Parts: structure tokens; sequence; C-alpha cells
């Protein structure tokens, strides 16, 4: 019950546009939240970006205070508690096509610093706009005003996409499913762990493994289901995965806000620094996290066979190669 | 506790990508709600829609019983309990040229007959496809044993704008500003009525033109701005209305459902015959309603200024030139 101040970059984009509706209808935050929305996209991008702006008037939504359109950072990043970026030219190819979109780097050093120097050093900043593992510990080394914590990025839609497949084979629903587990980089790479999912069957929570009693499935094309999923969607309706992608984005963050259920746990990429796996630190990788007052904790003491220590490897050297990589883009060594 | 089937028609279309996981969510009919959601394009949109199936199970629907996509409408008209038609051509600049998008009066006609066979005669019929009164209109025509109480069209869009530009003025909320009325055609002829609205001020609940203090405010430049706001989002975005538009389908649909709570009443375009008000019989004519029981009932005995009157006649005329036109163009060749 008092204004919060939220930032969506990338706002005239896709995702922001089924994202927006969900922020101002209290779905997030609170029913009980107040928000004033900034809305921050590029020069070029501001006559679309009125347009949005008059539509989120017409919604008549009355949890939104104000809303604002930007084109500048200090206004952008003034004050903010929350910062979402999914701002960030258009991902693919690296040879088939578009060589390597490595440069969208130089985008969120400048958001970091920008966080850095206006927003409140509380601010909450999640990461969208890929590659969003890379951008999201690149935003954290120019934001060193504000702390590692708060800095995460989105795997969540990969964490509902696995769900919906576990659901989908057991014929369940994705709601019946628990403590999936997105693990590393949200590319390629991801690891969709369910050694520690649980499933409601009858009146019994079996396990994932108990109830598949399909193995060579839940190590295979299970995994490439769910690493296919964007592209799939991509490759029916011809547009970005938006309304799907907006409502894992509502959930990262509404799960920030609240909390996680008991007896549960999500997925986030965050800062590794002190991680009890034997992944390499200050990486931006994706863990089992628990969250209490806007403060997660990694899941710690989990058994980690070998199927998953190797996929774990895998996805830590992309990581760890994108780190090299962005480090030489980015203005400082 | 028992599904029904929603039809939304242009299913694969914007205003439809915005409205879908609103209707899924429970939010428009309820979280003990179950649907069938029926949805309806044209053959070469099926593969998109595929696409948007597979976005449906990725955001955890369980109110969806099933999802039917379908070009045939032996199959998307058939035993409904609601039908949702946004399906039609959109409004493009040279919307500011001229408007004789007649393009759509073909498929509000051939749908009325298909919802005459096939939809449950206690169907109630939702039409947003522009020019939404004149549309409406010839659909219910060609339904002759579907109740014409039974259709309606859309006017909240605009509802929900002028309140908006009520708040923005006063400072309020949307949810401050109450009894607002749109009269006549969902066009620039538009009226939008503060004669009878109310705000909640920390004082006191008052007249707008009492609250506001700027009569010419009111009876000009809030006027105008309203009327030409739909106008004013293509110009901007290079798009209508979506993410508006859908959140005033939910309103329009929910205040159906559940009635609209006492005190209030919405706009609604519902079919003339029987004013208390002046209006000429056989028009699909936004009026001010009270709904108890998805019925609806005209609000009555509400005072109308000579200003009110003049711009009541000058709407139901372009309503009547607009029938004129439509009912010529269908026994035409
Ligand atoms: N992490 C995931 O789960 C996930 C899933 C899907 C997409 N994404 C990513 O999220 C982002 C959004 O995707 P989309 O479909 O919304 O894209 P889009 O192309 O529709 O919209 C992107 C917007 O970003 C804008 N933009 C460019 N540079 C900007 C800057 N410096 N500041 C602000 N805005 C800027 C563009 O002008 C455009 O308006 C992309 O990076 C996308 O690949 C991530
Ligand atoms: N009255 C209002 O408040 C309001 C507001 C905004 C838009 N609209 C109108 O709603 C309609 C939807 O526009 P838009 O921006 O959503 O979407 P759009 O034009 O992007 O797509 C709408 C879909 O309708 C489909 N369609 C066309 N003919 C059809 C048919 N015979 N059967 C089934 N589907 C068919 C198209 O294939 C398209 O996929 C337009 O008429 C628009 O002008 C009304």
């Amino acid at each position: 019950s008092e204004p919060i101040r939220v930032l969506v970059t990338g706002a005239a984009g896709q995702i922001a546009y089924s994202l927006l509706y969900s922020i101002g209808n209290g779905s997030v935050f609170g029913k009980d939240q107040p928000i004033i929305l900034v809305l921050l996209d590029i020069t070029p991008m501001m006559g679309v970006l009125d347009g949005v702006l008059m539509e989120l008037q017409d919604c008549a939504l009355p949890l939104l205070k104000d809303v604002i359109a930007t084109d500048k950072e200090e206004i952008a990043f003034k004050d903010l508690d929350v910062a979402i970026l999914v701002g960030s030219m258009p991902r693919r190819d690296g040879m088939e096509r578009k060589d390597l979109l490595k440069a969208n780097v130089k985008i969120f050093k400048c958001q970091g610093a920008a966080l850095d120097k206006y927003a409140k050093k509380s601010v909450k900043v999640i990461v969208v706009g890929n590659p969003a593992n890379t951008n999201c510990l690149t935003a954290s080394k120019s934001a060193p005003s504000i702390p590692k914590e708060n800095f995460s990025c989105l795997t969540r839609l990969d964490h509902n996409r696995a769900k919906a497949q576990i659901a989908l084979k057991l014929g369940v629903t994705s709601d019946d499913v628990k403590n999936v587990i997105i693990w590393g980089n949200h590319s390629s790479t991801q690891y969709p762990d369910v050694n520690h999912a649980k499933v409601k069957l009858q009146a019994k929570e079996v396990g994932v493994y108990e109830a598949v009693k399909d193995d060579s499935w839940l190590k295979g094309e299970f995994i490439t289901t769910v690493q296919q999923r964007g592209a799939a969607v991509i490759k029916a309706r011809k547009l970005s995965s938006a309304m799907s992608a907006a409502k894992a984005i509502c959930d990262h963050v509404r799960d920030i806000w609240f909390g996680t259920p008991e007896g549960e746990f999500v997925s986030m990429g965050i800062i590794s620094d002190g991680n009890s796996y034997g992944v390499p630190d200050d990486l931006l990788y994706s863990f089992p996290v628990t969250i209490k007052d806007k403060t997660w904790k990694i899941v710690e003491g989990l058994p980690i066979n070998d199927f998953s220590r190797e996929k774990m490897d895998l996805t830590a050297k992309e990581l760890a190669e994108e780190k090299e990589t962005a480090f030489e883009f980015l203005s400082s060594a």
C-alpha cells in the first residue's frame, strides 16, 4: 500500500506488450500494491511506446498510480525498486546467419551503470534479454554499488516448460509437478533436472522418475523437447513466445515478492559465488533456490549423480567461455 | 461446476492473443468454472493456432478442459454458451480518409446464420469486430431463433477510456470514477456522458462536473479525446487496440456473468427496441446498463439536457446511416 517503481525495458517489444497488463492487474506484486510504471525503449520506438502508453491507461487499472515512457536512462533508472530488463536486439544465428550477438552486452553495462547511478541500492534487477545469463553477469559488474544477490536472470520459462512436458506425459497437471530444476545457462545447454521432482499421483506424491518409468526419455528427448520449445513455438506462431514468457516473468518476480511455497523450490539464474555444487564462482548460473523476504537461498546438499554432474559441467564451461567472451567486448579488464 | 464452450473468433490475431490468457485464468468466468475453449480462424491460420495451443500448455491453465482450433464452423459454433466475435479486418490508417470497412459485414451475417444453426439458443453473443454496432445488428438479424436480447457489442473500451480521462484529470484512480455512460456509436460520434457520474474525493463523492470545475473541458476537449482515442493509438503503434480492447472484452463479459456491482451501471451496445430515451428503434446503440442474472436492463429516468440530446441524436443518425449502407451491400452484387 504505497507506490513502487517498476521499469520494463524493451517496452515496445513483444514480450513487454503481454507483460505490462499483468503487472498492471496486480498479478505480480499485490492487489494491494500500487505501481508506477516506467517504460523504456529506443528513440525510434517512442511513437509506438506512446501508443502502448495510451493503452495502459485505457485499461483503467486502479493499481497504476502513474505510467511513464522514456528514451532517457535518468528517468528510466531513477529511484527504482524493480527493474525488468527485456531490452536487447533479437537473438539468433551465429553463422547460419548473425555471427555473434554478443554486443547486446555493451547494453547491460550501460544499464548496470545507470542502475548503479540512479536506482535505489535495493533495486531488484531481473534480466530477460538474451543471452540472459551473460548480460546479467555483465550487468552486475557494472553495478558495484548494487548487491550481487539482487540480480537474477530468467530460467522460469524453461522451468515452466519442463513441468508442462511432464504433465503431458503422465496425464496430470502442471500444477501437480514440484521441484523441477533448471541448471546453468538459459540455453542449448540448460539441464532440466527431474531427479528431484515430485508428482501428485493418486493421493500420493510419487516422484518423476518413479512415475514416468521411462529413464532414457527423461535423459534425452525430454531434455530436447524443453530446449527446442522456444523455436517450436516460433515455428508455428511465427512470433515471439510472448504470452508464455510474460507468464514466466510474472512468476519469477511474484516468487521474489512473496517467497516460494512451502516444501518447494524454483529455478533462477543467480551468482554462483560460494556454491556448494562445484560450479565455478563469479558465474551467472541457474540453481534451485528458495526465497523468503526477497532473498534467495540456494537449496543445498541435493544428491548429484553422474548424468547430472556432467550436464552441469558442460553448461558451466559454456557460461565460462561467454564470460571470457563478453569481457573484451566490455570497456574494462 | 461444469464447463461451458466459449468461442473466440479471429483466434490467431492480435486481440485474441491478448485476451486468451485471461479467459484461461478463471478471471472472466470464475475460478471454479471450466471452459472448453473453441478457437476459430481461417484455414491459412491453423499453424499459428497450433502455436498458440502450444503456449496455452506452457501457461498452466487447468480451467481449459479442452482447446479446439478450427476452420469449420459446423465445428466452431456448435453448442456454444458464449461466442466472442473478434474475427475481421482491423482499421488501418486511411482510417482517417474513409472507413467503409464493408469488408466486414458479410462475416457477421454468415456467422449469425451459423449461430442460428449450431449454437445453444441461449448463447450470449459478444461482438468486437468493427464497426461494432453495425456488425452486431447484421448478426442478430440472421439469427431469428436467438433472442435479440442475447446480442451486445463492445463499447467498454470506450467506457474505460472516459473513466481514464477523468482519473488523469482529477488525479484519482480509475476505481474512483463511477457511472459513466457511453452513448451511441462506437465511433467518433459516441457521447462520453458525465452528467450522472460520481467521483470519490477524500472529502466526498461528487459529481464529475463539480469535482472537475471546468465545463468547457468536459463539453469540449474531454469529449474530443475520448472520441478520437482509437485513432490516436493506431497512429502511434501502427496497429489498433489490443491490450486495452482485450481487457475490455473481459470487463464486458464479466459484468454479464456476475452482474454489475450495485449503484454502478456500465455501457453496453444492446438492441434499441423500446428506449425511454428518444432513440429510434431497431438499432444497435450503446446505453447505460444494469445486469442481473446475465440479463441487462437499461437505466431509466436519467434526465437528458439539450447538449446531451444533441449528442445522442447525432449518433443515432450515423447508426442509421450505417445500417443503410450495410443492408444495401448485403443485398447487392
Ligand atoms: N530468458 C528467456 O526465457 C527468454 C525467452 C524469450 C525471449 N527472451 C528475450 O527477451 C527479449 C525480448 O524479446 P522480444 O520478443 O520481446 O523482442 P522484440 O524485438 O519484440 O522487442 C524488443 C524491444 O527491445 C527494444 N530495444 C532495443 N535496444 C533497447 C535498449 N537499449 N533499451 C530498451 N529497449 C531496447 C527494441 O526496440 C524492441 O522494442 C529478447 O532478448 C528475447 O530474445 C528471453
Ligand atoms: N470495438 C472495439 O472496441 C475494437 C477495438 C479494437 C479492435 N477492434 C476490431 O476487432 C477486430 C480484430 O482486430 P485485431 O487487431 O484483433 O486482429 P488482426 O487483424 O491482427 O487479426 C484478427 C483475425 O481475424 C481473422 N479473421 C478474418 N476473417 C475471419 C473469418 N471469416 N473467420 C474467422 N476469423 C477471421 C484474421 O485471420 C485475423 O487472424 C478488428 O475488426 C478490429 O477493428 C474492435
